[PDB]
């Protein structure tokens, strides 16, 4: 229970100021954050298993499924399954999925940079942490 | 720039699910985060200057005031002038606020209450700490 | 379908700014527009039952039992059975409640009413059945 | 004042309903209502004068700049000055962004489809009207 009450109030108020500038952001590059950091994902590790997308969210593959299919919908990824082993389901980014995420790393919102570049990469790293374990608490992961 | 993007995927998701938390607690308590936050200052301390609650939200004076004519409004609490240093502000709890906080403290969402109780004392102190200084280095505060 | 582009556009545009202000209101009196509403339905009409209410709202009776658990954690109605027929429920306004909804009247959002005062009592009359009618089609009431 | 606080209640409930249909339609498409519709202006009538736009979106000319502004980030429209006559400010659909808005099209949210199916054309260009003068007296325009 304690800090409960103040995290949240600065959660509000921090919150409502980061919701500007990812609506920005959203219009800016076409993707959502979590559609942003898939593509990045893709981009550096190639294809990759829809589960393996899910464990680097901190959410459940139920989830990622709905948020490859949009990302299908803008036909930014192609989602296949393995030729004989139809259980394992592989995505992978598209021509057009690459030249988006190197275009939304250009069009990135400036004051979101700013103002985490006013922390030192070990606080970073230590918001990060924290993230992942909340996301993990939430979405019931590992 | 390193862990912003994963940092703001997270953040996206986790304040997805959380606005909704926080849209309940809004409709039970008739409080938003902040002004529940400020409340439990002027029960703590009690009446107490406008320029130490600002500090307390590492908020400006300015962002205070606003926050401040709303629970006037809501009538809970009261803002007067010291009677001969007309420059000193202070705010105090009515009769009313203190019904409201702690029938707030009552009232508070029980999801948030069983996401944060999985975080370690520490752990949530490291939050708090880390959300202090972001809100400084948005707000332009010390 | 025709239409419908143009309308979500404009929509969009009205809810991002008309949401601002309804936050204002809710952060100066305590409410939300819908628990608003079901508190004059009550200072109008005095005790009235549940399915009357959710008639009203053009919502289903498990909608308004929400709102109504939320306006309770308030407490400003009181809920209760009728003593020989439990099946039916009734909502009253309690003290509080009518204290709050005289307060709510004035500290109403100003942008908000300077908008609509632009349009004819006859427009306003249209709106609300076109609002009524989409609720309906939503909620799939009668 | 009649009616207002009953629209307001109704605007509400549909809105956080709308919101979410929204925030999907913005996944799938990579587009807010505003810029979907700009996109169909260009593609029905080609190239337009960036005041043409601001005109029928019923905004300032300020206004469709930032939304402008937007687009080009993501690549789908360019902007340039006539080549004698500076002032005029003349905006086109690239390649991308004719991809893009039938993709957009066939990407639609169908629960937005399903609700407003059930209201007549007639319907449609009542609620359409009132929006048009709503956005203008919000806006200022003419
Ligand atoms: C009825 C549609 C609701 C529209 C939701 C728009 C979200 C706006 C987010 C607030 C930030 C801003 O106002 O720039
Ligand atoms: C046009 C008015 C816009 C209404 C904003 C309501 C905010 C809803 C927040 C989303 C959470 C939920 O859907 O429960
Ligand atoms: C993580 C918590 C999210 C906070 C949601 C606040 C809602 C703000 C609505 C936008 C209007 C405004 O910015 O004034
Ligand atoms: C701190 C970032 C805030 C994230 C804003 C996400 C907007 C969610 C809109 C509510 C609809 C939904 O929950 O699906
Ligand atoms: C609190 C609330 C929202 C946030 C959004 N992005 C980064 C950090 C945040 C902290
Ligand atoms: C990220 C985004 C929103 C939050 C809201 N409350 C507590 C923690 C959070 C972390
Ligand atoms: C469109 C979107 C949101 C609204 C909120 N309140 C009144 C009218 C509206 C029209
Ligand atoms: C009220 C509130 C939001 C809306 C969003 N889209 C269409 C109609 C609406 C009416
Ligand atoms: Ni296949
Ligand atoms: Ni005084
Ligand atoms: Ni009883
Ligand atoms: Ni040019």
């Amino acid at each position: 229970m304690t800090h409960i009450d103040k995290i949240q109030a600065l959660a509000f108020s921090i919150g409502k100021k980061m919701q500007t500038e990812l609506l920005e952001q959203m219009q800016a590059t076409g993707l959502t954050p979590p559609q942003f950091y898939i593509l990045k994902i893709l981009d550096h590790y190639g294809a990759s298993r829809a589960t393996t997308l899910a464990k680097k969210m901190y959410v459940k593959p139920s989830a990622i499924t709905v948020m490859i299919d949009r990302l299908i919908d803008q036909e930014l990824v192609e989602r296949y399954h393995d030729k004989d082993d139809r259980r394992v389901v592989i995505i992978e980014l598209t021509k057009k999925g690459k030249a988006r995420v190197e275009e939304a790393m250009t069009a990135r919102n400036e004051h979101i940079a700013k103002y985490f570049s006013h922390l030192e990469l070990q606080e970073r790293e230590d918001l990060l942490r924290l993230f992942e374990k909340l996301e993990t608490i939430i979405c019931g992961t590992q």
